[PDB]
């Protein structure tokens, strides 16, 4: 049981140095795609890059580059695409590879302006009338319908290859209330975020990965996988305190580096997954 793992290290103040263990173990891998300077402007930041072995691939001919990692979690039978907050040239190339991988949902952990600056480009449309147009893949995105609600905000789009004329309807997934310093008071409301994009069948094995991301597509990016994989595997297993919660997070790292940036949110990842433990070991 890691219920009470997490009760010693809270107790002995050890989370910025249980966090320090992984950072040393956690694998390192060829980033050289991402560092040619033909591609120095579809990176966000400079020191986050997708390992080549896991990066995605856009089907065009130029430059297939975009800051992508597909994370595969073979006995959870999850997979998922980490990708950073979209800049005001990749916003076609996002689309793109949600078109190519046949992603059904857009999971998005950040606000478009955080801290005074801005975090990631406005890609989707906000009026049902003013749909937007990316001229560069050839698609079509049209706002359908916007649910807002207290700390979420759930959107029905419609995207269109103008190529084929075929259309896809896309679930976006918008955490609206991360806090701009630190992590949420209680895994509630993340929680119940998480059980509803499991809801929507965006994560289900008949659909593309779904897409994933934050600013830089690692911190918040990588509690959300983290937690729903744990879950996931508490579900399928014998044992359901056999599931290290740092095991996972450094078979994740393999695919992408960097995942959960502080030991703030290595704490708030355990204290998610406890938490949902209750809510999917019969207590409703
Ligand atoms: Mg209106």
């Amino acid at each position: 049981e890691m219920e009470k793992e997490f009760e010693q290290i809270d107790k002995s103040g050890s989370w910025a140095a249980i966090y320090q263990d992984i950072r040393h173990e956690a694998s390192d891998f060829p980033c050289r795609v991402a560092k040619l300077p033909k591609n120095k402007n579809r990176n966000r930041y400079r020191d986050v890059s997708p390992f080549d072995h896991s990066r995605i691939k856009l089907h065009q001919e130029d430059n297939d580059y975009i800051n992508a990692s597909l994370i595969k979690m073979e006995e959870a039978r999850r997979s998922y695409i980490l990708t950073q907050g979209p800049l005001p040239n990749t916003c076609g190339h996002f689309w793109e590879m949600v078109w190519e991988q046949k992603s059904r949902g857009v999971v998005m952990l950040n606000r478009v302006m955080e801290k005074g600056s801005l975090k990631c480009a406005q890609y989707w449309p906000q009026k049902e009338e003013k749909e937007m147009i990316f001229e560069d893949t050839n698609l079509k995105l049209t706002l359908i319908s916007e649910d807002i609600k207290s700390y979420y905000t759930v959107r029905q789009l419609e995207l269109e290859n103008l190529t084929t004329q075929e259309t896809r309807e896309i679930l976006h997934f918008h955490y609206t209330t991360w806090p701009d310093f630190g992590v949420p008071e209680s895994p509630a409301s993340f929680l119940n975020f998480l059980f509803k994009v499991r809801e929507s069948g965006s994560l289900s094995p008949e659909h593309g990965p779904v897409v994933v991301h934050c600013s830089a597509g690692i911190g918040r990016s990588g509690t959300f996988c983290l937690a729903d994989t744990c879950l996931l595997l508490m579900d399928k297993r014998k044992d359901p305190s056999s599931v290290d919660i740092k095991k996972v997070l450094l078979e994740m790292r393999k695919f992408r580096m960097g995942l959960i940036q502080t030991a703030d949110q290595l704490r708030f990842s355990y204290l998610a997954v406890i938490e949902g433990a209750k809510f999917i070991m019969g207590d409703s």
